[PDB]
């Protein structure tokens, strides 16, 4: 029942960005609910200080099939062309990854999710494995796969934080 040492990210952005610069958070506001109900990240006020990830590979993989699944109908509905590129990250997890349900309980215990994980701050592209890259063709309906290792890759034995995010 360790806490995980692989989480995954679903991003729009790509490896050349993504595999040399790391990913860093929105801003300095580390509420956690308001990250976790997304009111500080980019469709809020993009500001949140946590970098989203989850450990379940699966629902990386479901998000980037419903953001797919949208330019397929935005194409059906005429406002768009369906073109979509998405990446899932693979990444190594460390003591700066907090886990969302215990941090939740914690905040709402205190002044009031299961698989995700709050990067705090930055994921540092030494702890960014490889990425998934998802292209589907809105024209030809084609959807392909590929794969691509990050050599900035720091191979090190960390895990995510066992105890929640506290301010
Ligand atoms: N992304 C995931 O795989 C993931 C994993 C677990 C949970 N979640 C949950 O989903 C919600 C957050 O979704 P999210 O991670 O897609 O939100 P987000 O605001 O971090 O990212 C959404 C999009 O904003 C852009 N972006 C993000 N950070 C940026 C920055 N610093 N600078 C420039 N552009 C940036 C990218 O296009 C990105 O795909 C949260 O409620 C969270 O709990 C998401």
């Amino acid at each position: 029942g360790d806490p995980p040492a692989t989480v995954y990210r679903y991003d729009s952005r790509p490896p050349e960005d993504v595999f040399q610069n790391g990913f860093t958070a929105w801003g300095n506001n580390d509420n956690v609910l308001e990250h976790l109900t997304g009111r500080s990240c980019q469709v809020g006020s993009s500001n949140s200080a946590f970098v989203s990830t989850s450990s379940s590979r699966r629902y990386t993989e479901v998000y980037l099939e419903h953001r797919m699944q949208e330019a397929v109908e935005a194409e059906r509905a005429g406002r768009g062309t369906g073109h979509f590129i998405g990446y899932i990250y693979e990444v190594r997890a460390d003591n700066n990854f907090y886990g969302a349900a215990s941090s939740y309980f914690e905040y709402v215990d205190t002044y009031g999710y299961q698989s995700d994980y709050l990067a705090h701050r930055r994921i540092p592209p030494e702890n960014i494995r490889r990425v998934t890259r998802v292209y589907h063709n809105g024209i030809t309906g084609e959807t392909t796969t590929t794969e691509y290792s990050n050599a900035r890759y720091v191979s090190q034995q960390t895990r995510a934080n066992p105890n929640p995010y506290t301010s």
